[PDB]
């Protein structure tokens, strides 16, 4: 049945209708606005709850599944596609934001390498490492926030080891195969509550807006992000698919319409993963051998929409703060945005938590994420669509390159 998609679409229209009517005909205070958004807050807790189980077991399962003999090349072909498309999205975003103009870096760069290799695996599950220079001597502290970057590196390295251990490591492959299946089943349970949670998430965001003048202030910023997301989705990604796979890229995209439409409502690449599998494997007839690796791994590692949005958002905030941006500052933004997209989880608002790392890399407060938080719900919806579209296209791109091994 179509209840999953029809109900989710009905949640979005009811959230906008609920949010606009409540905003106009009611005078909710700050506390009442927070309580009104509570049902959507609980959905965020449910989605953040499965972030760690899903990311860890997805990375281990995908890499471990790849047969060591030759499927490793299939894995390498994917990471090159993931990195190339994210760089293109980041570069495209910086060009658009710099052209349109809508509005201590070493320590931050070194913190990205430190977080790739956490000192503790349990601590990396809910804490991150930050260094500051004080007197100058570097002082490091562990602050809250799951270190997704460190877990990804270990989970991929762990998946590589157990996959290559043959029968000695089969129990670990069986363990994380079942764990990955269980996490996806739990995500399906959360989809029963998502229509209600999404209703108050969209409604709550609209109610928070005060006078609609900020939307006018942020209108050009949204155009830059929406223009970049449109260019990457409609021009760049189809162009890459056509070159590698001499097939109509837009016919391939039509087969993903349910997944793309699902992502445009729930704003979660991990939550829409089951739809991406169904669309890629059945509508597009992509091999399940490579789909079972590209999609679950790319649901969090390949985020072109987030990477573009992080670069545009960071440069836009810098423009607002009247902060000059040299070639060096632009380059660190590109690196930080690329890592921020990797560290972002396939959940609504993931892009905001990782933007603090991008803002700090150029010396900006972590509280400047509230200069663009008003319209994040809309821009987050389109981020996810491009994030999952990248994985879907990469699924067909990797399959073409892996004809010899399949
Ligand atoms: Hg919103
Ligand atoms: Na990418
Ligand atoms: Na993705
Ligand atoms: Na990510």
């Amino acid at each position: 049945n179509n209840w999953v998609l029809l109900s989710t679409v009905a949640a979005v229209v009811l959230g906008i209708t609920t949010g606009v009517l409540v905003r106009e005909h009611s005078n909710l205070s700050t506390l009442e606005k927070f309580y009104f958004a509570f049902p959507g807050e609980i959905l965020m807790r449910m989605l953040k709850l499965i972030i760690l189980p899903l990311i860890i077991s997805s990375m281990i399962t995908g890499v471990a599944a790849l047969d060591s003999n030759v499927s490793g090349k299939i894995g390498l072909r994917a990471v090159v596609y993931y990195f190339a498309t994210t760089l293109i999205a980041v570069i495209l975003g910086i060009v658009l934001v710099v052209s349109i103009k809508p509005g201590s870096t070493v320590d931050a760069m070194l913190d990205l390498i430190r977080n790739m290799f956490p000192e503790n695996l349990v601590q990396a599950a809910f804490q991150q490492y930050k260094t500051k220079r004080e007197e100058y001597k570097i002082v490091g502290m562990y602050s809250d926030g799951i270190n997704v970057l460190g877990l990804i590196v270990f989970a991929l390295v762990f998946g590589l080891v157990i996959g290559k251990m043959g029968e000695k490591g089969q129990i670990l492959v069986d363990f994380f195969n079942a764990l990955s299946d269980a996490t996806m089943k739990i995500v399906q349970i959360i989809m029963w509550y998502m229509p209600l949670g999404i209703l108050f998430l969209i409604a709550g965001c609209i109610i928070e807006v005060e006078d609609w003048e900020i939307f006018r202030k942020l209108g050009l910023y949204m155009a830059t992000v929406l223009t970049g997301l449109a260019i990457h989705s409609i021009v760049i990604l189809p162009l890459i698919y056509f070159i590698v796979v001499r097939k109509n890229p837009f016919r391939f995209a039509m087969g993903m319409a349910q997944a793309l439409l699902t992502a445009l409502m729930i704003s979660s690449s991990s939550a829409t993963l089951p739809v991406t599998f169904r669309c890629a494997e059945e509508n597009n007839q992509v091999d399940k051998r490579i789909t079972r690796f590209v999609l679950p791994v790319g649901a969090t590692i390949n985020m072109d929409g987030t990477a573009l949005y992080e670069a545009v958002a960071a440069v836009f905030i810098a423009q607002l703060n009247d902060l000059d941006l040299g070639i060096g500052q632009i380059i660190t933004i590109s690196i930080t945005a690329t890592s921020a997209s990797i560290g972002a989880a396939g959940v609504p608002q993931a892009g905001l938590v990782t933007m603090v790392i991008v803002l700090s890399a150029v010396g900006l407060p972590a509280e400047d994420v509230t200069l663009i938080i008003a319209v994040d719900c809309l821009l987050d919806r389109f981020r996810t669509m491009v994030n999952v579209l990248g994985d879907a296209f990469g699924t067909g791109i990797v399959e073409k390159l892996s004809k010899k091994e399949l």
